């Protein structure tokens, strides 16, 4: 079956939210497009962006150094389209700003509005984590921004717990 997402509590008309493993829901659902929450070298060094390239046995980070050879670097808040692997059909890799090394909070705009090219996304919590960025703050930016229908996979039941709260107020 395609795009299977199950146990997801349905936040909007398009946002949906569930306490798991975007690398196991990946595995599981097969989308037609996973978000790696990327940085502006496509380094996938630890966090979400190593866990998923690791998913892939490092086939995403050979690809991704040939990307940047011919194109270069991403800017924060961009992306680029390459291919899913065994994680998805296509991985949709996303520059949230990093606060943590002073980089604007309003490029989370920018950042989220690539989600709006694709119909359906299994997408991480951007800019949060060791980021930096307020994890309620992104929520808030996703549920404004994003038109097209995205799962998004935060893998801390704490967290999830908050968001929910947060978003039901
Ligand atoms: C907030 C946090 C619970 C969340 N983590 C995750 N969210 C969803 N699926 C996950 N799998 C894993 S794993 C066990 O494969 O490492 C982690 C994880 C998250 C969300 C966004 C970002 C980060 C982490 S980061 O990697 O610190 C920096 C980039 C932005």
């Amino acid at each position: 079956e395609v795009n299977s997402f199950s146990g997801y509590l349905k936040l909007t008309d398009n946002v949906y939210i569930k306490n798991a493993d975007i690398v196991e829901e990946a595995k599981k659902v097969k989308p037609t497009v996973v978000v790696n929450a990327a940085n502006v070298y496509l380094k996938h060094g630890g966090g979400v962006a190593g866990a998923l390239n690791k998913a892939t046995n490092n086939a995403m980070q050979v690809e991704s150094d040939d990307y940047i050879a011919t194109n270069g670097p991403l800017k924060v808040g961009g992306s680029c389209v390459l291919s899913g692997h065994n994680l998805a059909k296509h991985c949709l890799h996303v520059v949230g700003p990093n606060v943590n090394k002073g980089e604007d909070i309003q490029l989370l705009k920018s950042a989220y509005e690539n989600f709006n090219q694709h119909e359906v996304l299994l997408a991480p919590l951007l800019s949060a984590g060791i980021f930096g960025a307020d994890p309620i703050h992104s929520l808030r930016v996703c549920v404004d921004t994003v038109r097209t229908n995205v799962y998004l996979a935060v893998f801390d039941k704490n967290l999830y717990d908050k968001l929910v709260s947060s978003f039901l107020e």
